[PDB]
């Protein structure tokens, strides 16, 4: 039984190990938190930090393939292990390119992938003048500040940053795309950010075809292995530009669990194990909605509105096992499937007001 | 957070456990095997046998609602607790009715539920005679013997058995049906036994309609709470008779996980928690096949044919993490979803020869 190593034992990692074991694989989770969510349901867990070079190395050498559910990781030791032959997917090199938002943009531009106009900042006040207000500023490494006036510019993000033209967004889109080392690619439906996800995106065939073609291009240019979450902007001028790349299963890909033949999590395992990719057929439209911790609440998690929300046909719930609720924190998500996406959304919005994660 | 107690740590209980925690419930599993499949992903496990009176008592009293994944359990102690007001679903009384095939037949007959003519054995030889050859003999509690003539009376089943008329079976059908304490019912599509399940059964719609009606009337008569597996016979003469009742999620219902909006396991949780039931809509036809350990293999499980099998579109694998394979033992199942049920069956049977659980 081949062993899959997973760095990061949070929710994304747990869902990963669950699908991996379901496919008959042994899983070792590396997380600093003893009995992490993923470690709890994994075969083994290495209790160490995401930069404990020594331990991440014990994971890689003790696994057939190593993957990860988060980006803030020791990419350096990973590149070394990758260079001497150990299987790490996605490649620590693509992770590196993605870590630094500027180099990610640079990479996308060079490979012919549409992206917002950007500019490395060396002379802040001098560079912003090349865009004029409003302009967008982002931190190169992990955030995003929208400079609209003088007072904001005087209080801009400090550190290594870069500028981006403020994009006139018609809609924000996303698409999961997986790829084998063999080269097979599986592209999912383009979805829409209403944080709520609408699948499929209510957009002209013309645009979804383009969004799918660009998402594939990115993974290809990257020679990626695993599943990737590509965020895009459909502009007010009819242009599709990629905003960011997530080298792992993405929150905007959860709908696949209830709406597609193979979930994003099953694809990721298939992809990193170089197995034949699974069908991405959308069996039914779906609207997903994150269950964030309520504003002004702290402590013991409490889910309210369950009975009433479950009465909505097509509604199902995914509550994560978290011991502490924090405002804005991702406590879970719920999805609504309906033959008619519009009815799916109406219901989801209705439920959104009902389902709340409170404290005590 | 409400607590759900589950007696039985096998694969069914594990699948129930996960779905339960997914809905935000706390789960405590009771199983005589330490680190049982279900206990490993539950919150707590009580190491104890299914007849350890005082231990199942701790489980029920420490839970808001208790259920089970098998029938061979201390039903009498549960009846005691149930009479004290503790929530146990399905009721120990229902479990009691189903555990004995004769009382079960007596019950169905008392409620007008279509069933084969039967008779309790007082004097084996004399009773079979007034029935005529051939006749079917069944143990009341523990399997089936067809008495073709006098000679067979010597090898007849010993103990307390009952007799029933021989039925000329055309097809064997199954249907999952869940019910709330509030009385809400949720009926699934009827499936066809090929051990491989075909969803939906390839039968004239007139039969499907009656099969779902018969099944629903069964759980209604029982005033059942939870999801039930209703096994029926479609005779050569166009009659639909109920043969068996399973008071729990059933193997013939695994298809729901891949082809229906809400799986039988989520449905079961909804029903025992008296919450609104989920949609049973069939999103796409499906064929499920059980994976059993191949003959002559013992020890650590090992799979063969995965790549060739996963190359088949719509094929997904569900390998249970059993710590040892053994001939004929259920190690998991795989499903093949396809818009065309005949292509699903074709693919499934083709893969049934490729996927195999062997020893390492
Ligand atoms: N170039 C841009 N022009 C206008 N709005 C933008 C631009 N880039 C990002 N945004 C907005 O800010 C949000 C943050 O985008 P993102 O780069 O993914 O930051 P984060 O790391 O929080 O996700 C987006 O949802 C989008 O609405
Ligand atoms: N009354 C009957 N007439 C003819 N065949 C029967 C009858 N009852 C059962 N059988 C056959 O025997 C098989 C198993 O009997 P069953 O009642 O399901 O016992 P069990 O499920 O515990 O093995 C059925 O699948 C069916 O093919």
């Amino acid at each position: 039984m081949k062993k899959i190593g997973i760095i990061g034992g949070g929710q994304l990692g747990k869902m990963m190990t669950l699908e991996a074991k379901k496919m008959g694989f042994y899983v070792i989770v590396l997380d600093p938190t003893p009995r992490s969510p993923a470690g709890q349901v994994a075969d083994e867990q290495i209790v160490a930090g995401f930069f404990d070079s020594e331990r991440i190395e014990d994971l890689v050498k003790g696994s057939d393939v190593t993957t990860y559910d988060l980006e803030h990781i020791d990419v350096q030791t990973l590149k070394k292990l990758y260079n001497e032959g150990y299987k790490i997917h996605p490649s620590p090199y693509t992770l590196e390119i993605i870590q630094d938002k500027f180099v990610q943009k640079e990479f996308l531009k060079k490979n012919g992938i549409p992206v917002p106009e950007y500019k490395l900042v060396k002379d802040l006040e001098s560079d912003v003048r090349e865009f004029g207000f409003p302009v967008v500023q982002k931190a190169r490494k992990g955030g995003v500040f929208i400079i609209k006036n003088e007072k904001d510019l005087e209080n801009a993000i400090k550190g290594e940053t870069y500028l981006e033209e403020f994009v006139e967004i018609e809609k924000e889109l996303a698409v999961m795309v997986a790829r084998n080392e063999k080269g097979e690619i599986a592209c999912y439906p383009v979805v829409e950010m209403y944080d709520t996800v609408i699948a499929p995106a209510r957009i002209e065939e013309k645009y979804s075809k383009i969004a799918r073609e660009i998402a594939t291009s990115v993974v290809e240019a990257l020679e990626g292995v695993g599943i990737f979450g590509i965020e895009m902007f459909l502009t007010k001028q009819g242009e599709i530009l990629v905003n960011e790349i997530a080298p792992r299963p993405h929150n905007s890909g959860h709908y696949t669990i209830e709406a597609c033949v193979t979930s994003q999590f099953e694809q990721h395992i298939r992809a990193i194990m170089n197995l034949p990719l699974g069908s991405t057929e959308l069996l039914i439209p779906a609207v997903m909605v994150n269950l964030l911790g309520e504003e002004g609440y702290y402590g013991k998690p409490a889910l309210i509105g369950l009975e009433e929300a479950l009465a909505i046909e097509g509604l199902s719930l995914h509550f994560y096992g978290k011991k502490e609720t924090r405002p804005y924190r991702k406590m879970g998500h719920f999805t609504v499937v309906d033959r008619d996406v519009e009815r799916a959304l109406e219901k989801a919005l209705r439920a959104k007001k009902i389902l709340k994660v409170v404290s005590e």
